[PDB]
């Protein structure tokens, strides 16, 4: 597993000058401040407990917090549902925001970047449209 601080530092390298990122978090999953402080990227967490909360909570990340990307950390329950994943990817993409995701299943559906212990995995077509260049050293 790639830890959250390792993930956020990788996001910082892919999106230099990102200032605010939104996390959609499954309230019922098992188990960011040091990550946020170590990177200087504000992390806004919107928690969801069921599918019907995903749309309202996502739209609050955008309306109230002006986030520049979506970050999903795990998929053990609600965020493992196809409907939640498809909603988040489609609406983040419509809003012009890349999605940093926990597995490659997300990338096949249009998320931008995931990771594995650390190697990066990139949906090249999405990263290019989003203006994301993978560092040469990676």
């Amino acid at each position: 597993e790639v830890t959250p601080i390792q993930q956020l530092f990788l996001i910082k390298e892919l999106k230099p000058g990102i200032a605010r990122i939104g996390v959609i978090w499954d309230k019922n999953a098992a188990n960011l401040q040091r990550a946020s402080a170590a990177t200087g990227i504000k992390v806004v967490v919107a928690e969801v407990a069921s599918l019907q909360e995903v749309a309202p909570q996502f739209r609050t990340l955008l309306r109230d917090h002006q986030v520049e990307a979506l970050w999903v950390l795990e998929e053990s329950g609600l965020l493992g549902q196809a409907a939640a994943r498809s909603f988040l990817i489609k609406n983040a993409t419509q809003a012009g925001m890349p999605v940093f995701a926990p597995s490659e299943t997300w990338l096949k559906e249009g998320a931008c970047v995931t990771w594995r212990k650390i190697r990066l995995v990139v949906n090249k077509a999405v990263a290019e449209a989003m203006g994301i260049t993978i560092p040469a050293k990676y």
